Order: structure tokens, then sequence, then C-alpha cells
DNA sequence: AAATTTGTTTACTC
DNA sequence: GAGTAAACAAATTT
């Protein structure tokens, strides 16, 4: 099922985190320094921070796809080493 | 020139 | 709106 109590980052056991792909997305670009990611940083970010998306990587890879091009929010940059993205706060 | 990843939509529940 | 699935196209590497 979904997280049992309040607990915190454990991501140490195979539970679904209680967030949306919109909002987990968002976490990530801002995590690091520059804020911005390429994809597969965003992927790395994603099997390394939860447990859970270790095991169906085609179900939750399509959905990050699909919340990147869906959301307003979120925006594509091309910058020297490739297509980054970033995310407008507004 | 494939092959494959990376971006856009559309539609269907719930 | 969110999550999922899928069809289809663009951009990017073998």
């Amino acid at each position: 099922p979904e997280f049992f109590h309040n607990m915190d980052y454990f991501k140490y056991h195979n539970m679904r985190p209680p967030f949306t792909y919109a909002t987990l997305i968002r976490w990530a670009i801002l995590e690091a320094p520059e804020r911005q990611r390429t994809l597969n940083e965003i992927y790395h970010w994603f099997t390394r921070m939860f447990a859970y998306f270790r095991n169906h990587p085609a179900t939750w890879k399509n959905a990050i796809r699909h919340n990147l091009s869906l959301h307003k929010c979120f925006v594509r940059v091309e910058s020297e080493k490739g297509a980054v993205w970033t995310v407008d706060e507004f």
C-alpha cells in the first residue's frame, strides 16, 4: 500500500511516496546546486531517493516524461552539455 | 541509418 | 487535477 504513518525521508522500505510526480520532480530540480538537471539525473535521483521506484522503471519513467511536458512550471533549456530541465517558481 | 532515448499530446478513470 | 497507459513524433547516440 502507501506510507503507514508520518515517517520522513526513509527511502529504504519499498513504500509509495505520498507525493505527486509534479512535486517530486520540482524537488529533484531544486536539489541540484545550479537548479537544473538532465532527465537522466532525474531518473538517478528518483531511484536513489526511493526504494519503491527501483522495481518497475518503465511505469514511472513514462510518468516523469508526461508530467514534465504537461505542466507549464517545467521548462526545457538547452545547455552546452545538452538539454536540461528547470522550474518556474511563478 | 538504426536505434534509442527524450519531448508532446490525447484519452480514460477515479 | 493525478496517475496510467499509449500512440506518435523529435532530438539524440550507437
